[PDB]
Protein backbone atom coordinates (compact mmCIF):
# COMPACT_ATOMS: atom_id res chain seq x y z
CA UNK A 1 0.00 0.00 0.00
CA UNK A 2 3.11 1.99 0.34
CA UNK A 3 4.28 2.53 -3.10
CA UNK A 4 8.05 4.24 -2.96
CA UNK A 5 10.30 4.46 -6.17
CA UNK A 6 13.93 4.86 -5.64
CA UNK A 7 16.89 5.54 -7.87
CA UNK A 8 21.09 4.30 -7.88
CA UNK A 9 23.14 6.64 -8.84
CA UNK A 10 27.04 7.04 -8.89
CA UNK A 11 30.15 6.49 -11.32
CA UNK A 12 30.67 3.90 -13.59
CA UNK A 13 32.74 1.10 -11.37
CA UNK A 14 31.09 1.49 -7.98
CA UNK A 15 28.32 -1.56 -7.79
CA UNK A 16 25.39 -0.30 -8.87
CA UNK A 17 23.96 -2.88 -10.46
CA UNK A 18 25.64 -5.17 -8.30
CA UNK A 19 24.00 -4.09 -5.10
CA UNK A 20 20.63 -4.70 -6.87
CA UNK A 21 21.22 -8.28 -8.60
CA UNK A 22 22.49 -9.13 -5.04
CA UNK A 23 19.66 -7.77 -2.78
CA UNK A 24 17.07 -8.95 -5.78
CA UNK A 25 18.77 -12.55 -6.91
CA UNK A 26 21.75 -13.03 -4.67
CA UNK A 27 24.10 -13.33 -6.88
CA UNK A 28 27.42 -11.48 -7.65
CA UNK A 29 29.88 -10.68 -10.84
CA UNK A 30 33.34 -9.74 -11.45
CA UNK A 31 32.48 -8.60 -14.49
CA UNK A 32 31.78 -5.25 -15.24
CA UNK A 33 28.76 -5.13 -17.48
CA UNK A 34 27.93 -1.68 -18.26
CA UNK A 35 24.24 -1.12 -17.88
CA UNK A 36 22.50 0.79 -20.96
CA UNK A 37 19.30 1.63 -19.56
CA UNK A 38 17.32 2.49 -17.03
CA UNK A 39 15.24 -0.75 -15.30
CA UNK A 40 13.40 -1.19 -11.85
CA UNK A 41 12.55 -3.98 -9.78
CA UNK A 42 10.08 -4.19 -6.90
CA UNK A 43 10.73 -5.29 -3.82
CA UNK A 44 7.42 -6.12 -1.28
CA UNK A 45 8.41 -5.62 2.25
CA UNK A 46 6.41 -5.82 5.74
CA UNK A 47 7.52 -2.86 7.78
CA UNK A 48 5.02 -2.16 10.91
CA UNK A 49 2.55 -4.02 9.25
CA UNK A 50 2.62 -1.64 6.31
CA UNK A 51 2.72 -4.08 3.05
CA UNK A 52 5.84 -1.46 0.80
CA UNK A 53 5.87 -1.99 -2.73
CA UNK A 54 9.61 -0.86 -3.50
CA UNK A 55 10.59 -0.06 -6.64
CA UNK A 56 14.13 -0.16 -7.42
CA UNK A 57 15.53 1.69 -10.74
CA UNK A 58 19.10 1.02 -11.31
CA UNK A 59 20.71 3.46 -14.40
CA UNK A 60 22.49 3.39 -17.25
CA UNK A 61 25.92 5.20 -15.19
CA UNK A 62 11.52 14.42 -9.84
CA UNK A 63 9.42 11.11 -9.31
CA UNK A 64 11.67 9.46 -6.98
CA UNK A 65 10.81 9.16 -2.79
CA UNK A 66 14.68 7.97 -2.07
CA UNK A 67 17.92 8.22 -4.20
CA UNK A 68 20.88 6.09 -3.29
CA UNK A 69 24.27 7.91 -4.30
CA UNK A 70 27.10 4.80 -4.35
CA UNK A 71 30.34 5.42 -4.38
CA UNK A 72 33.60 3.01 -4.32
CA UNK A 73 35.33 3.64 -1.17
CA UNK A 74 39.08 2.92 -2.91
CA UNK A 75 37.92 5.52 -5.54
CA UNK A 76 38.15 9.10 -4.17
CA UNK A 77 36.97 10.23 -7.28
CA UNK A 78 33.63 8.58 -7.25
CA UNK A 79 32.82 9.84 -3.67
CA UNK A 80 33.27 12.98 -4.86
CA UNK A 81 31.28 12.65 -7.89
CA UNK A 82 28.35 11.74 -4.95
CA UNK A 83 28.34 15.70 -4.47
CA UNK A 84 27.00 16.78 -7.88
CA UNK A 85 23.43 14.52 -7.49
CA UNK A 86 23.08 15.63 -3.93
CA UNK A 87 23.47 19.78 -5.20
CA UNK A 88 20.69 18.61 -8.23
CA UNK A 89 18.40 16.27 -6.54
CA UNK A 90 18.07 18.95 -3.84
CA UNK A 91 17.67 21.43 -6.18
CA UNK A 92 15.20 19.72 -7.67
CA UNK A 93 12.97 18.15 -4.80
CA UNK A 94 14.79 19.72 -1.72
CA UNK A 95 14.88 17.56 1.47
CA UNK A 96 11.90 15.90 0.84
CA UNK A 97 13.24 12.82 -1.20
CA UNK A 98 15.49 10.58 1.37
CA UNK A 99 19.11 10.29 0.25
CA UNK A 100 21.37 7.52 1.13
CA UNK A 101 25.13 7.96 0.14
CA UNK A 102 26.97 4.46 0.31
CA UNK A 103 30.26 3.57 0.78
CA UNK A 104 30.16 0.19 -1.83
CA UNK A 105 32.95 -2.33 -2.18
CA UNK A 106 33.48 -2.65 1.92
CA UNK A 107 35.58 -6.00 1.39
CA UNK A 108 38.72 -4.08 -0.29
CA UNK A 109 38.47 -2.04 3.14
CA UNK A 110 42.40 -2.90 2.95
CA UNK A 111 42.70 -0.30 -0.47
CA UNK A 112 40.35 2.51 0.84
CA UNK A 113 40.66 6.29 -0.11
CA UNK A 114 37.83 7.93 1.17
CA UNK A 115 37.74 8.98 4.57
CA UNK A 116 34.97 7.37 6.92
CA UNK A 117 34.34 10.80 8.84
CA UNK A 118 34.62 12.94 5.89
CA UNK A 119 31.75 10.62 4.24
CA UNK A 120 29.52 10.49 7.32
CA UNK A 121 30.18 14.26 8.33
CA UNK A 122 29.59 15.23 4.16
CA UNK A 123 26.18 12.93 4.70
CA UNK A 124 24.94 14.69 7.40
CA UNK A 125 25.81 18.52 6.04
CA UNK A 126 23.20 17.58 3.14
CA UNK A 127 20.40 15.81 5.22
CA UNK A 128 21.34 12.58 3.93
CA UNK A 129 22.13 9.10 5.86
CA UNK A 130 25.63 7.29 4.95
CA UNK A 131 26.32 3.82 4.21
CA UNK A 132 28.24 0.63 4.06
CA UNK A 133 28.10 -2.07 1.64
CA UNK A 134 29.65 -5.03 -0.07
CA UNK A 135 27.91 -6.93 -2.84
CA UNK A 136 30.43 -9.04 -3.06
CA UNK A 137 30.44 -10.24 0.28
CA UNK A 138 26.66 -9.40 0.73
CA UNK A 139 27.22 -6.68 3.81
CA UNK A 140 24.79 -3.59 4.63
CA UNK A 141 22.55 -4.20 1.72
CA UNK A 142 19.17 -5.35 3.55
CA UNK A 143 19.67 -2.76 5.99
CA UNK A 144 20.31 -0.15 3.43
CA UNK A 145 16.89 -1.00 1.82
CA UNK A 146 15.16 -1.05 4.63
CA UNK A 147 16.12 1.18 6.22
CA UNK A 148 16.00 3.82 3.55
CA UNK A 149 11.97 2.34 3.33
CA UNK A 150 11.28 2.80 7.12
CA UNK A 151 12.75 6.50 6.64
CA UNK A 152 10.48 7.10 3.47
CA UNK A 153 7.64 6.03 5.68
CA UNK A 154 8.01 8.53 8.30
CA UNK A 155 7.53 12.45 6.16
N1 LIG B 1 35.17 -6.05 -4.49
C1 LIG B 1 33.99 -5.60 -4.90
N2 LIG B 1 33.77 -5.38 -6.19
C2 LIG B 1 32.50 -4.93 -6.41
C3 LIG B 1 31.50 -4.70 -5.50
N3 LIG B 1 30.35 -4.24 -6.14
C4 LIG B 1 30.67 -4.19 -7.39
N4 LIG B 1 31.95 -4.59 -7.63
C5 LIG B 1 32.60 -4.64 -8.92
O1 LIG B 1 32.53 -3.35 -9.48
C6 LIG B 1 32.45 -3.48 -10.92
C7 LIG B 1 31.25 -2.67 -11.42
O2 LIG B 1 30.02 -3.23 -10.94
P1 LIG B 1 28.63 -2.75 -11.50
O3 LIG B 1 27.65 -3.29 -10.52
O4 LIG B 1 28.54 -3.29 -12.87
O5 LIG B 1 28.64 -1.18 -11.45
P2 LIG B 1 27.66 -0.08 -12.03
O6 LIG B 1 27.65 0.96 -10.97
O7 LIG B 1 26.33 -0.67 -12.35
N5 LIG B 1 28.30 0.44 -13.41
P3 LIG B 1 27.54 1.02 -14.72
O8 LIG B 1 27.34 2.49 -14.52
O9 LIG B 1 28.49 0.91 -15.90
O10 LIG B 1 26.29 0.24 -14.99
C8 LIG B 1 32.38 -4.97 -11.23
O11 LIG B 1 33.64 -5.51 -11.63
C9 LIG B 1 31.90 -5.56 -9.91
O12 LIG B 1 32.25 -6.91 -9.66
C10 LIG B 1 31.74 -4.97 -4.13
O13 LIG B 1 30.99 -4.85 -3.15
N6 LIG B 1 33.04 -5.41 -3.92
MG1 LIG C 1 25.09 -1.02 -13.86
Amino acid sequence: AYSFKVVLLGEGCVGKTSLVLRYCENKFNDKHITTLQASFLTKKLNIGGKRVNLAIWDTAGRDSNGAILVYDITDEDSFQKVKNWVKELRKMLGNEICLCIVGNKIDLEKERHVSIQEAESYAESVGAKHYHTSAKQNKGIEELFLDLCKRMIET
